[PDB]
């Protein structure tokens, strides 16, 4: 079933440099972003799902409220925690979680679901998982605990899956420790990695080497995608003009139907996939 | 081309280096990967790589555009004839790719033998072969080590003055000497690359520390201004400063570019490789 | 009289200390051994310290004469405090040994909590504390970090002055501020200190590099003809230098020291300072 | 297997070294000089050679008297194995005359690849080896460089005690340890050797900077007397002491050499090296 890294963690490695240092500068926008990662990863570990009601119908999805299905831990402290604040709340709507889990908009009777130390406490987790190792560099004035990358393996095989669905002409995802053959979703992952990440704003980390023809195509293919994913039910008809990952309808469709009876969680991920876009 | 006989790197190991004791200086991360962007400055300065010339470049970062080999035949210095080796037999690669492999800042198993190694030493060997430094042997308990003490003060003096020059007087007017001539390409780019590449390896203040603060100030962010203005392309010379500093800088590039036609496209490169000394703090 | 707002190893540290990304600055052994140094010089001067008044120690360096506690109240600087609590209760030991120990050099397990901890941070508090450092903090990818940029230019600039007076002028005429006003005990003494624990700890140069290579050349050694007749007790107040750098300095010494009498043991004490900083390029 | 881990020159060299990393001392022609002192000493203990038996010798010093080789097979190091290999293949030579030929001090043309070379360098590999230092790359600004600091720093504690031992207290009793066994043959005479060893070469001091002044002054005078007591053969050992430091050396060194019997030719040899050290001052 579930793969060994959240996507918070692998939106956030999508930001850090091979060896040592990052590339993109620590901005609200990815931290906005990981906060939706959170929300998609509650919905594929049927924690949460689409309000059931028909007249959400009359709203944008980002608009619909979200419902707590289970609320047993998770095992992850931000999956967790949120989870519980969810549990002990009115329905909300996607955008408010996003919102009140961000910091970004007011409330005082809620004092506070801002979570807080979510860079850090990645970080902590990405070491625990064996991902990040830990260097003491010492400064001027004092000592600095730093985290450069351990297993390399791990960031190219994310980047490989985030290129397979968009450079090459036929989308074949690559398995392994972290994520294997076996994990349930594992399209719908892998698509949430790309929304999330560009959303964030680090998606075009993993396009720097590419030529520029199939730089371009993969930036437009990864709206293209945003454009179908974050409307519900999916429109798995439209075909892709580009010569990239035209094999994606055929690929999803196969795995929604062999995971039937998920339709309410699936419009979550959809929803706040339209935050994504909206960013 | 007229080359001058010290390379940038070189000039810029010289700014981070003691005048007694030498080999104490302060070594780390930051001057090491700034020495790589300086090796792709000068290939671009003496004719042998250019930006690969396609208008699709024109919507990325230029620290990200594609470079080509134009020149293979060999330099005489063996950094810039090493690095020209692995360039003829690549596809086209980034700059800030390039900076990156040369560097060992990257993980690609096929590439592992694209980095550089020893340059310190070489560049050390070419600065003792130039005159500028002596070698002579240093003595503790248990061993005996060459050390490389200062043979010329006055060709680091020559570069300090160049630098200080561009960022305290009014107007630069830089001077020549033997290693530097008044008939040298590029003069000003090359000392620009010289404040740019010591800006990224965090040795540019050692020159300015006995300045009166406010004069040493000024130096810091005048730089950091030169490094906005010229990590761009094309070069906005039409941006004056508002610091009393260089006042002349913008007149006197537009005259060497003015001369010396038909570099655009190796220009940019610099502008691209002065953009990646700006993040380097990342 | 009185004693200056900055110690002697803030002083040495601010020297070695960057204008702009000041966490960046080079750290090491040196400039961490010299400052045990600075610690106790600045218990000498503060009238806490003296050499042990046995004249069989004549036969011995400087380095290797033992000490003893004068008077042992709180001066407010806890890293003094501290060091002057290990001091207070135990056997007298040698200057150099005392360096030793409170650098964690010196291996002899019967004083592991010898070694004084956190001095950088430790030292960081104080300067904060002091409006000479504001503390920002700045944002890395993965996590923060306090950061303490520089609030007050005009004390290290001063600091500077006097090295320079010391070091690249005809004659030596110190400036004082609020940081060091006039008023201050030994103030040349303090001056000739600072110079010597900055060479020690490899950054006295650091102070001179703008200027043309001749006044660099004469200033390094000027500073080590500053140590070589301070390295040694009495002080040869005699030798003329033939470098025509701070020419006034035998004559302002002599001044200070008969302005302040009856403080030898103590004088002395700087002295093997001194010498233990002639040697470091031994570590 | 009765040799200790590290040998006497191993031992003198590390006395020239700070506790964690850097040195006491720089180096130079005496230090130098005495570490081939040792390899003789360290060459007698092991039963490699010892004085020539002739009538003659008595009319003259002990370091003028001449040595030959008893057995010359390996013993593992590479410093003591080379000095065998010159003296094997070469007429019986006075111990000075060796201390001279090996440290490159004389000279002599029909034996001119007698100087040991890279001695300095060699005795530090071994030291590595015996897991005493690690290797530790260093960066300076203009090259890398290979530096060994101290990895064990209890064995060079271990030491400053028995130097300590016979030097400071009252009594002797030596402590033993991984690297020095108190089954290892000659417990003393090796003691004494270092202590002397040092003196030579000049790193004795080295340990006593931590101590009183009186205390200071006793500790050289005693290392003093135990090279004049043991530079003659056979030894005074009821010359007694009226400085109140090691009081049972005597007694101590008299049960050694008792029970070790029948080698007074060695024994011999080492006070012969003994009297080079006290020669150089």
């Amino acid at each position: 079933n579930i793969p060994t890294l959240t996507l918070m963690e692998e939106v956030l490695l999508m930001g850090l440099r091979d060896r040592e240092g990052y590339l993109s500068f620590w901005n609200d926008s990815i931290s906005y972003a990981l906060r939706g990662c959170i929300i998609i990863e509650l919905a594929l570990r049927g924690k949460i799902r689409i309000l059931d009601d028909s007249a959400r119908k009359r709203f944008d999805l980002s608009e619909r409220l979200i419902e707590v299905i289970d609320s047993s831990k998770t095992g992850e402290v931000l999956l967790d925690e949120t989870l519980q604040l969810m549990k002990n709340d009115e329905p909300l709507s996607i955008s408010n979680w996003i919102d009140l889990l961000s910091g970004e908009t007011w409330n005082l009777l809620k004092i506070n679901y801002q979570l807080k130390q979510v860079r850090e406490r990645l970080a902590k987790g990405l070491v625990d998982k064996g991902v990040l190792r830990t260097e003491m560099k010492n400064f001027f004035l004092f000592d600095m605990a730093t985290h450069p990358i351990a297993d390399a393996s791990c960031k190219e095989a994310i980047k490989r899956r985030v290129l397979s669905v968009l450079v090459s002409r036929n989308m074949e995802l690559s398995y392994n420790e972290y994520f294997p053959e076996t994990t349930s979703f594992k399209i719908i992952r892998t698509l949430a990695l790309i929304c999330g990440s560009y959303g964030a704003n680090v998606l075009e980390n993993v396009l720097t080497t590419l030529e520029y023809e199939k730089r371009d195509k993969a930036i437009s293919r990864a709206e293209e995608i945003m454009a179908q994913f974050s409307q519900y039910p999916f429109d798995l008809e439209k075909e892709t003009e580009l010569g990239v990952s035209v094999n994606l309808n055929k690929e999803v469709k196969e795995e929604i139907e062999n995971n039937p009876g998920h339709d309410l969680q699936l419009e979550v991920i959809a929803g706040v996939f339209e935050v994504f876009s909206r960013m």
